[PDB]
């Protein structure tokens, strides 16, 4: 068990997990100190993104945040490997404090963050045997900042409903998840880091695109009030608020970008 | 053994040193929707701080930091007791990311910071020994930006070059402590935290000066390339950069100001 505050939180992982106390940690603070325009960023390919809206993925309440769970035919070229995606999810804040994302961009948090994950499918069946080694994944960050109501998030958060509780799923029609992503893919930051969550495993090929989407006042509010941490039975209920974590120390990294 | 890198770094803190995954964590991101003006944080007047340029004062590189002793009559009045300074230290970060403040200010880092740690000495016999006991420790911090040269500052940068090296110390004669704070001392962040370093213990009454103080990029960059966190003979020498501690998530909690 694990959680983002008090006794069981970020600074007890490492207590468990050890890699949560280890080299190449995400995520980290976006600032122009650290930024290195490197060249050979060519532009990733979206494959297989468009899913039929007569089809249907199982959206799960883990516990840590909801989770679409995405076909291996979906995948990322563009890369050393072929990526296959496994699932998409979010981090975000709560009512008070709706400043909830894991990358921030020169000290300052946005409302939230969507996170795509892909495993190297050349070396590895899934995204669970990956997981723990060199060149196992590679996620997509997308910064999210309260605007305008997106109808395309909508076709997650419409849902969040029938996962109030850890261990709930419900089926949800396919749609073209390239929506979720904002303009200028081509425009990303790059570099080397963890899972954002135990067992904090570096072994993470980090894209967070330049641009943020927009999501409503509405949206945040629903997707900050939906959510257990626990089973609809527990009588220690929490919240699932403020499930990001804390930017984490550079260790000599740098964050190469496809833009000057 | 902790450091603020690798293995032994501020996320594995909490095996050893518990109270690092406890309540009350510092530093903390000063940001207006936690601050609140409270009327009644009147000046702090610092007694003994005119410490004569007769007298000498050891320099202790600790491979954590630079330290100056200072003596006990030396104190803060305007607490609900006397607190006895023990010493100052700085934390910087490095010369490509000269951002090495622990607090920040809307998620802004300063250059560096400067603590001036004093003990209730109306209750207890040194700081140590105040340093796991309630309202044991009020620490007076200082946020330096890069400006004008500080001759003041000056007078501790001098003498890095003595102390390059982890055990190695110097006596720096005497001066007015005061000169190291900026303007208007009236205008300051007041909160209940812990320690920056282990063990963490939740003890600290902090005091952030609202307005920064201001030292040359030369000053700046002799404090970020002077010392090494290793022995002499160490041989792996360990450049001395990056000792501050990342923000800590600050919840359902407030920062009081003294000014609206
Ligand atoms: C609130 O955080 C999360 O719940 C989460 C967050 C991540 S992250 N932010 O990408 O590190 C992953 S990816 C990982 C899960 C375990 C095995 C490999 C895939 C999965 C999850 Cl389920
Ligand atoms: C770079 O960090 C440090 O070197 C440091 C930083 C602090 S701080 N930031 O004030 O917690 C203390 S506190 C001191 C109080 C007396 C007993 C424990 C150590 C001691 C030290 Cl040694
Ligand atoms: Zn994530
Ligand atoms: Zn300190």
């Amino acid at each position: 068990k694990w959680t983002y505050f008090g006794p069981d939180g970020e600074n007890s992982w490492s207590k468990k997990y050890p890699s949560c106390g280890g080299l190449l940690q995400s995520p980290i603070d976006l600032h122009s100190d650290i930024l290195q325009y490197d060249a050979s960023l060519t532009p990733l390919e979206f494959q297989g993104y468009n899913l039929s809206a007569n089809k249907q993925f199982l959206l799960t309440n883990n516990g840590h945040s909801v989770k679409l769970n995405l076909p291996s035919d979906m995948h990322i070229q563009g890369l050393q490997s072929r990526y296959s995606a496994t699932q998409l999810h979010l981090h975000w804040g709560n009512p008070n404090d709706p400043h909830g994302s894991e990358h921030t961009v020169s000290g300052q948090h946005f409302a939230a963050e969507l996170h795509i994950v892909h495993y190297n499918s050349d070396l590895y069946p899934d995204a669970s045997t990956a997981s723990n080694k060199s060149e196992g994944l590679a996620v997509l960050a997308v910064l999210i900042e309260m605007g305008s109501f997106n109808p395309s998030y909508d076709k997650i958060f419409s849902h969040l409903q029938h996962v109030k509780y850890k261990g709930q799923e419900a089926f949800v029609p396919g749609f073209n998840i390239e929506e979720l992503l904002p303009e200028r893919t081509a425009e990303y930051y790059r570099y080397r880091g963890s899972l954002t969550t135990p067992p904090c495993n570096p072994t993470v090929l980090w894209t967070v695109f330049r641009n943020p989407v927009q999501i409503s006042q509405e949206q945040l509010l629903a997707l900050e009030t939906a959510l257990y941490c626990t089973h609809m039975d527990d009588p220690s209920p929490r919240e699932m608020i403020n499930n990001f974590r804390q930017v984490q120390k550079f260790d000599e990294r740098l964050v190469y970008t496809s833009f000057s």
